[PDB]
């Protein structure tokens, strides 16, 4: 397998605007097929990248910065990965979603607002070439990625992911590490052929002769882990505090991260911005689309090499020589100036009436070919909309998971608070539809006491979340963020209504 830790960690450059005034910022980003080497010892890999880069450029904005992005497709008219024509027109369709954006519905990247090459053909909900992001929200780590109907798992795996950071000037008072000591880490697992080409499966394990070819698969676990577009890279760091913006941009894989020297992470932020209080952690779970804003303090580790290790299995136990590793920190860079950054415990203050409660079951069916189809509340993507909360109101969603696995559930537009999780008897529930609890409520850990947009709904548990639906009304979605589930068919429209 590929030799670990021989490539330096790329730091994506920060995108420069086409035009900027004190009241509006305009960006243009083109999706291009490109070639990049993913490891020292590989030929360059064919990729699809925002501005021909993988990951895409990091976009940095301020809170309330009035931003417009013209996202353009300059990709070829055929895909290089296997398309299953049975799960749901040009073959290649794209649309960009700003994950976590508090975004008007026509700029949110609705899966059926897709466009082909040069906007030549467009989906039924296509309305505008230039997206508007008012950024009227808390400072946070966001990210952008492809969201095209039934192609998301392919377009993302091809390389269409990038970080988007919202900076709230008020948070400067905290003196958190910044500028060159504030580094995004976009983690993607991939399987790469000896010739450098990406591998994505064209059929699952099931040997049924019925299956289409290609056929969608239920989950993808990559052989190799990349960070910022390089396999098992190293980052040289000074002996001081750094801020890392940690993004799981993988299709299916969940990571459980630790430092191999026993050092701790200080978590300062979750998907929806800073936590109320920082949390000292020896390890944390990071499912697809979750973000952790962390400080690592290398001050006491001068000279050390420190592995960012993974203990979570994906289709089996981790292999210590491969997916047990993420990247390596080398604390060998000479300290360039005194570290004036801080790691305050007390970060933010967040103070309500519940207007409605909603019960949602994570369900399955089998399709005509015998393949598993994953569903939200036993409905299909194209069923009439059922999640129709009113604008300005707060609901509790009780998400019941009787399946055997965890699903990272994401709601667009909003962030929400976690109330509790509670285990239930699956068999009982499955025969009767009655909830019977096998233990007490588990209140959220400190990591989940702030604002989330993507949340792990564990097997055999009821997860309750509380969300206020706004500020905008219109047509959004919610879905599992395992992309293989999302595409078939664990995604539903969500209408925030306004009389
Ligand atoms: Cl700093
Ligand atoms: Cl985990
Ligand atoms: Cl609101
Ligand atoms: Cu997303
Ligand atoms: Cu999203
Ligand atoms: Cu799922
Ligand atoms: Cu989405
Ligand atoms: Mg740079
Ligand atoms: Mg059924």
């Amino acid at each position: 397998t590929l030799e670990k830790f021989v490539d330096a960690l790329p730091i994506p450059d920060t995108l420069k605007p086409v035009q900027q005034s004190k009241e509006k910022t305009y960006y243009e980003v083109t999706m291009e097929e490109c070639t990049h080497q993913l490891h020292r010892d590989l030929p360059p890999t064919r990729l699809w990248g925002y501005n021909g880069l993988f990951p895409g450029p990091t976009i940095e904005v301020k809170r309330n910065e009035n931003v417009y992005v013209k996202w353009m497709n300059n990709l070829p008219s055929t895909h290089f990965l296997p398309i299953d024509h049975t799960i749901h027109e040009p073959e290649v369709k794209t649309v960009v979603h700003l994950h976590g954006g508090v975004t008007p519905d026509d700029s949110d990247g609705y899966p059926e607002a897709w466009f082909s090459k040069d906007f030549e053909q467009t989906g039924p909900y296509f309305k505008r070439e230039v997206y508007h992001y008012p950024n009227q929200q808390r400072g946070a780590i966001l990210w952008y990625h492809d969201h095209a109907m039934a192609l998301t798992r392919l377009n993302v795996y091809a390389g269409l992911v990038g970080a988007y950071i919202i900076h709230d000037p008020k948070e400067k008072r905290l003196k958190l590490p910044s500028d060159e000591y504030d580094v995004p880490l976009l983690i993607t697992d991939r399987t790469i052929n000896e010739d450098g080409s990406l591998f994505y499966p064209s059929a699952p394990e099931n040997p049924s002769p019925s299956l289409p070819n290609p056929s969608i698969v239920p989950a993808f676990c990559g052989e190799t882990i990349l960070v910022n577009g390089k396999v098992w890279p190293y980052l040289e760091v000074e002996p001081r505090k750094y801020r890392f913006r940690v993004i799981n941009a993988s299709n299916t894989r969940t990571y459980n991260l630790s430092l191999d020297n026993g050092g701790d992470f200080i978590q300062i932020g979750s998907d929806g911005g800073l936590l109320p209080r920082s949390v000292k952690l020896n390890s944390f779970s990071l499912a697809p689309a979750e973000r952790y804003d962390i400080i690592i303090d290398f001050t006491a580790y001068e000279g050390e090499s420190i592995i960012l290790a993974n203990s979570a299995g994906c289709g089996g136990d981790v292999n210590p020589e491969t997916d047990a590793n993420i990247m390596q920190f080398r604390v060998t860079k000479p300290l360039a100036q005194k570290d004036e950054s801080r790691k305050p415990k007390y970060l933010a203050s967040y103070p309500e009436r519940i207007q409605n409660i909603r019960t949602l079951k994570l369900a399955g069916t089998q399709d005509e070919y015998g393949r598993p189809v994953l569903l939200l509340n036993n409905k299909r993507w194209h069923d009439p909309v059922t999640e129709t909360p009113k604008v300005g109101t707060t609901e509790i969603w009780s998400i019941i998971n009787p399946t055997r696995g965890t699903h990272p559930i994401h709601l667009h537009l909003v962030s929400f608070r976690v109330l509790d999780r509670r285990p239930f008897d699956i068999a009982r529930y499955q025969e009767s539809g009655e909830l019977s609890y096998t233990g007490p409520a588990v209140p959220p850990p400190p990591s989940e006491k702030g604002w989330k947009d993507t949340i792990q709904a564990h097997a055999g548990e009821v997860l309750r979340i509380a969300a206020t639906f706004g500020p905008y009304s219109g047509r959004y979605v919610w879905h599992c963020h395992i992309l293989e589930h999302e595409d078939y068919d664990m995604m539903r429209p969500m209408d925030i209504t306004d009389p």
